[PDB]
């Protein structure tokens, strides 16, 4: 323990033992266990100010703000460099990139040996849920990116409080990262540090998570997809709950009730957006609360209702695009506290992304940024070269509480049972704005064959997230839905939505939004049993006449666009769903082929 530089508070001999073993291959100059503190934190900061990671933005436009730029190598999440080695291939199933265990192993070893010379190696201990939860679990983060620290005590639990919940046996998720780039006597360290050769791995059956060579985002902060989507699936799968790629948010009515609601959308931002949704004129008596914005724990009771947890504490959110129009809470959560990564900068020490114009007099792009190259950006090298200020998939990290309307048990370690379900996608015809789902297969159908527009599929969100064989996974999720009838509690209900049907111009006609409100208030309804609606193929939709149209104006010929079901249309649709489940046969649920044969039919 004193080798490793352990605090006296931590007494968990299998802990220490694991870290020895890693500081033993990764050969730091120094280690430092993160006790999660606001002073910490600010020392770091500082840190990352000095190395020139971190830009501190001008205090009087973004309090306690800060801008990091990555290396153009490395900017986001690299699916290639991402593997599922389970024991064996049919495991890791079509939708991951599969390695045998030993031979990863035995590629990982030469890469991690002394990986972190002339660094330190920062331990992050985390809770991914509310900690103590009995829906939360632990994972240890070792790391040689400061940044990564920062970043983790914004998105999780992070710290010596988690040592607590430990004790001296408890178990935890292994988490392994690094840049990738040793710093050899007298060499200078770069702004951010990384390698051309990456590697993310997950081994299931140990829960073990590698990372060698990003330091961005979901390769690097490794609790948000690595832990909270991948390793998480595979125990849920084992333990009986679910791991979703969903927001969760709360929902009241003007007497006062609430309704939890779960949605996953292929989108970048949509979770976002829909997950603090402001509720439009029309709708005064109505409440909107984010429980979370893209990560959903959900855990059966024995009452037959499904609860979930947000695994983060803050939200690590796709920048470009957020405006007061789009997105207002967003806006107002990162007006201080916040990181930003990859967007741009501006002449007064300020922080830009494509989108903000919309807020501008006149919406006017600035005259001048520093773009998060480096490099020079105006208007005109944006019109002449299409350059973007900030990189498409540049970010800001934020503290859930800086949504100010942040839901008041986002922190509870129950969690909060969930009343539907909705799977989104992007579709210029074929699917209505809404569709309520007959019986839970057929939801789980609407799940499994989400897609966006040629049209790509993500069933359930989670083609780069799933910790096993996608197949499997629609069957863990049948299963569950057995399980809930068979409490006599009533299911959640199943939604998918559409909110990009487009018209003969080729333009959007739904406005979306804000206006989206229309379409969760007759979930709402339904769940009530106050809403109408009328059956079709896929399921039943509301008519013109079940949705509040106050402080709209969206005419009848306008829903029609949106919500008519063509017979050719959906002819096309089930050619493609076929393809898809060519792909996914292994372990295929043949309730997918019988509800597509009943689509089929009933065409
Ligand atoms: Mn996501």
């Amino acid at each position: 323990g004193l080798n490793l530089n352990t605090p006296a508070y931590v007494k968990n001999a299998k802990l220490i033992a694991w870290v020895a073993d890693m500081v033993a291959l990764c050969k730091p100059d120094t280690v430092y266990w993160c006790d999660g503190s606001d002073a910490e934190y600010q020392r770091l900061c500082q840190q990352l100010v000095d190395a020139g990671t971190f830009k501190k933005l001008n205090e009087a436009k973004r309090p306690n703000s800060y801008l990091a730029c990555s290396d153009p190598s490395d900017v986001a999440r690299v699916e290639d460099r991402t593997y599922i080695c389970s024991a064996k291939e049919e495991n890791a199933g079509p939708t991951n990139n599969w390695m045998e265990p030993s031979e990863m192993r035995a590629t990982l070893q030469p890469l991690f040996d002394g990986c972190m010379r002339g660094r330190t190696m920062y331990v992050v201990p985390f809770s991914m849920g509310p900690l103590g939860s009995p829906i939360a679990h632990i994972g240890i983060e070792l790391s040689d990116s400061p940044y990564v620290a920062v970043n983790m005590k914004i998105m999780t639990r992070m710290g010596k409080a988690v040592f607590e919940v430990l004790g001296t046996e408890g178990d935890f998720v292994p988490c392994v990262h690094t840049v990738g780039a040793p710093l050899a006597e007298g060499e200078q360290d770069v702004t951010w540090p990384c390698n051309k050769t990456k590697y993310i791995v997950h081994y299931p059956e140990t829960r073990e998570i590698w990372s060698y060579g990003s330091g961005y985002g979901g390769n690097a902060l490794l609790g948000k997809k690595c832990f909270a989507l991948r390793i998480a699936s595979n125990m849920g799968r084992d333990e009986g709950w679910l791991a979703e790629h969903m927001l969760i948010l709360g929902v009241t009515n003007p007497e006062g009730k609430k309704y939890h609601v779960a949605a996953a959308f292929p989108s970048a931002c949509g979770k976002t957006n829909f997950s603090m949704l402001v509720p439009p004129a029309g709708f005064d008596g109505w409440s909107v609360t984010t429980i979370g914005d893209d990560i959903a724990w959900i855990k059966p009771a024995a009452d037959g209702k499904l609860y979930a947890i947000n695994p983060e504490a803050g939200y690590f959110g796709v920048a470009p695009g957020t405006n007061m129009l789009t997105n207002p809470n967003c806006m107002l959560s990162v007006r201080g506290n916040t990181i930003f990564t990859n967007v741009a900068l501006t002449d007064d020490g300020d922080v830009w992304w494509e989108g903000m114009e919309q807020d501008a007099p006149g919406k006017a792009l600035p005259d001048h940024l520093i773009d998060w190259q480096g490099k020079d950006w105006t208007p005109q090298i944006a019109k002449e070269t299409g350059a973007k200020a900030a990189h498409p998939n540049s970010r800001f990290t934020v503290a859930a509480t800086n949504n100010p309307a942040l839901d008041s048990a986002w922190d509870d370690p129950k969690g909060v049972a969930i009343d539907a379900f909705i799977f989104g996608g992007r579709r210029s015809t074929t699917v209505p704005l809404v569709t309520e789902a007959r019986s839970w297969v057929e939801g789980v159908y609407m799940a499994a064959t989400m897609g966006s527009e040629v049209v790509r599929r993500d069933p359930f969100a989670m083609l780069p997230f799933m910790g096993y064989n996608m197949s499997d996974y629609f069957q863990h999720w049948l299963d569950l839905g057995k399980k809930l009838a068979a409490s006599g509690a009533t299911l959640p209900k199943i939604y998918t939505t559409n909110w990009f049907r487009k018209g003969t111009d080729g333009k959007f006609v739904w406005p979306g939004y804000g206006e989206n409100m229309r379409v969760l208030a007759w979930m709402i309804d339904r769940i009530e049993g106050k809403g109408q609606g009328e059956d079709h193929v896929t399921g039943i939709s509301p008519s013109y006449e079940d949705l509040n149209w106050t402080g709209l104006d969206f005419s009848a010929d306008q829903f029609n666009t949106v919500t008519s079901i063509d017979k050719a249309a959906w002819l096309k649709e089930l050619e493609l769903h076929a393809e898809l489940f060519k792909q996914l046969e292994h372990h295929l649920p043949k309730e997918l082929g019988e509800t597509k044969a009943e689509i089929e039919r009933r065409l």
